[PDB]
């Protein structure tokens, strides 16, 4: 409803100062309950990805990544249809917040972030890297289909989602793997964790990870 | 508008959480929906997770419900009846020990009568379960709180085992017992499932949930 | 809609919401606000305006932030001083403090009345009789005190209490309680800069859980 809230940004302007699950209205005016981060970097971010404790299985198939999964009480992926619905007219920016197991925070911010629809297999349109202490380990994945174990759309003679137990805009294969296994800090296994290459490397799996959008 | 966690899943709520539904009498009830386990679409009426909430409670409290949407809770006997009376609901219990071993038992049908009949347990055959069958034993028995004794033992099961349950003479499951945190010396007064981890082990997590 | 609907967590309990959680109530001015209702503790029906539970949220914050509120419905939060005032402006609500240590010991402390003035009077605290509580009175001490943050010193100490004790509070000179202090996780060497309650576990112990909540008497 034109005079209803359509982003976490709106809700903030309208005086909801507490982070939490609010329902918003998408461009097409269908209602959708989302998590609003009202605290970080000015606040007003819609969170589409959350990892926090390893409670939820993220090594999932296409249908599952399509529709979303997890729990409002915990970890979740908002779902690719929704993430597209939310970024349709790409004027909204991306923030990535990582917290390690000693509670050290790092992050990264992009100017624009858009995922295409299923027809173009949730393609990643990412505008410029603006800054962040995590370094830029997403640009590398610009202009690439999203792949999962049962649907391969990567640039690797093998199946990247299996080789790195995740779901992602995989090329050959990745520099970031935020949907990887919740490995809890330093791990021997190679690059199959919640990893950000310019952050804590290919052998460290963050304690917390959030991916979130706001109109620019 | 929706009448079960099952409906909500059908209409495309894929994320577990607290949604409001509509009882067949029509009072709306905000319930926890487990959209993940075993196909999803389960309404959770009991959750233990961390020992934050006191479960050694009286009749009025078990009647109306207690605890926190943020944590542990009992949905309340009136609601559990409202919720399982009309049409047939299937039970299912998920159990997690402190060494993270997942377990369950699952029943064809599960119904609790109203207060007049003491929220009596009406249970169907065991479908399957790695936790074994530690509930059929309690079928056709009244509910008992500490302050109310409907148990078929001349002592007071509820107080001997500090919980609440359709206690008989007395129990082979005690999912509303004390949050004892794994192995305990004390006898059968924990979150215990006899064919599961035994009378001397209190699970880390416990959930009781229903689906059409 | 402002009239038909609920105005306190007490009403909601009366209306048959038996489960603790976030419900919307209507301020005396008709503005909707989403509050946390503790339907379980001490008869139930309490509106929670402060919660600490895991150390996930930064509480060492400025005036504007304490004014408007901050944190997460999923976790820790301060409801905001304007709201806490809005809620107690009619002067007839009981205060309850629920604390839990890292041994799972539960202590509480209760007061007959609790009111914070508006911003003009710097959220001045008006507190009534200590009714009882296993945690001891560590609040009466802070009667009649303005609320202070790091960037706005309104205390009775030639120095800055919020800085020294890394929190925010009705600091006097400075405190016997510091429930908005740093989440230090049990025993700490540093002096009185934790989630501390002096008559409770002392100046060198930071509780695992803390909640401050109100209910119409
Ligand atoms: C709350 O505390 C105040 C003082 O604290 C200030 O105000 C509060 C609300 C906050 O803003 C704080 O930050 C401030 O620091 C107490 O006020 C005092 O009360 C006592 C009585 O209990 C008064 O004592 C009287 O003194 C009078 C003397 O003449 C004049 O003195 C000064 C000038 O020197 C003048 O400001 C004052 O108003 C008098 O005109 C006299 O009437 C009589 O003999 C009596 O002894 C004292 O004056 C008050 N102080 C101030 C700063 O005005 C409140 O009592 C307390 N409230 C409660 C309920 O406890
Ligand atoms: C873990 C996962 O994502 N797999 C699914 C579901 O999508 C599959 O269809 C099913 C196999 O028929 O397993 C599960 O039920
Ligand atoms: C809560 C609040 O308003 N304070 C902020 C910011 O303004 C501060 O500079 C910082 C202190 O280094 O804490 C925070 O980052
Ligand atoms: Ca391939
Ligand atoms: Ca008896
Ligand atoms: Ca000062």
């Amino acid at each position: 409803c034109l005079t209803g809230p359509r982003t976490c940004k709106d809700l903030l302007d309208r005086g909801h100062f507490l982070s939490g699950w609010h329902t918003i209205y998408l461009p097409d005016c269908r209602p959708l309950t989302v998590l609003c981060d009202m605290d970080t970097d000015g606040g007003g971010w819609t969170v589409f990805q959350r990892r926090v404790d390893g409670s939820v299985d993220f090594y999932r198939d296409w249908a599952t990544y399509k529709q979303g999964f997890g729990s409002r009480l915990g970890e979740f992926w908002l779902g690719n249809d929704n993430i597209h619905a939310l970024t349709a007219q790409g004027t909204s920016e991306l923030r990535t917040d990582l917290v390690d197991f000693e509670d050290n925070y790092q992050f990264a911010k992009y100017r624009s972030f858009k995922v295409a629809d299923e027809a173009e297999k949730y393609n990643l349109v990412l505008g410029a890297f603006v800054e962040g202490s995590a370094g830029d380990s997403l640009t590398f994945h610009n202009n690439q289909s999203f792949s999962t174990k049962d649907q391969d759309n990567d640039l690797n003679t093998g199946n990247c989602a299996v080789m790195f137990q995740g779901a992602w805009w995989y090329k050959n294969c990745h520099t970031s793997n935020l949907n990887g296994r919740y490995l809890r800090g330093t791990h021997g296994s190679f690059a199959n964790g919640i990893n950000w290459k310019s952050g804590k490397g290919y052998n460290y799996s963050y304690k917390v990870s959030e991916m979130k959008v706001r109109p620019a």
